[PDB]
């Protein structure tokens, strides 16, 4: 039931969400060994990903954590990087998107920082890079990450350097408490609770 819908870049919605993929780039602890060496990115496409039951699926869960949150769903719009993106836009984020090892236990994590979700298109650690030329920082094939709408309800505050929520939150939220310039992280352990709203195709761009 999924469709794709090409934005044009004169559009004002792909002017905005290019404006966050390249304004959320930061530097990363690991020097660039899990997502490439790069400052920026060239952007190829964007498009919206259409599913009316996937949304349906989405707005019942979003409506259920408003109403145990004083009317607040907390939805925010973050970044997912993941060797399994053609199976989220087709069937829904569920447990097998889930990152069974994430320092927050087994759920489903999305960044602030777009930088951070390129750390995962090719898998944990950046696995083995790109299928063509087996290179973590390949300028030349061609990524997909998506920008997607999460509930994050009530969030659990980690401050630090699939599974249940902890009791009375519908979320955690990974705070940064030692480099200044990251941003937050977060995790959902009920895959309902974000939809793939755009997917975005583009490579990393070596510093020149
Ligand atoms: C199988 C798998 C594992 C981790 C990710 C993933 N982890 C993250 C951790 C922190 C911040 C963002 C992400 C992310 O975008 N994907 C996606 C799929
Ligand atoms: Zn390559």
């Amino acid at each position: 039931g999924t469709i794709l819908i090409d934005l044009s870049p004169d559009d004002k919605e792909f002017q905005s969400v290019e404006e966050e993929m390249q304004s959320t780039v930061r530097e990363h602890r690991d020097g660039g060994h899990a997502g490439g060496i790069f400052n920026r990115y060239n952007i190829l496409k964007i498009q919206k990903v259409c599913n009316k039951k996937l949304w349906e699926r989405y707005t019942h869960r979003r409506k259920e954590v408003s109403e145990e949150n004083h009317n607040h769903a907390n939805e925010r719009m973050l970044f997912h990087g993941s060797p399994f993106v053609n199976a989220i836009i087709h069937k829904g984020f569920d447990e097998r998107h889930a990152y069974i090892g994430g320092m927050f236990g087994a759920g489903i994590y999305f960044a602030e920082n777009s930088s951070k979700s390129n750390q995962y298109v090719y898998g944990i650690g950046g696995g083995t890079g790109c299928p063509v030329h087996k290179d973590r920082s390949c300028y030349i094939c061609h990524r997909q990450l998506l920008f997607c709408r999460v509930t994050l309800g009530k969030s659990f505050l980690q401050f630090s350097a699939m599974a249940h929520s902890p009791p009375g939150h519908h979320s955690v939220t990974g705070r940064p408490s030692v480099n200044g310039l990251a941003l937050a992280e977060y995790v959902i352990y009920r895959g309902e609770q974000a939809y793939p709203e755009y997917l975005i195709t583009y490579q990393i761009m070596r510093p020149e």
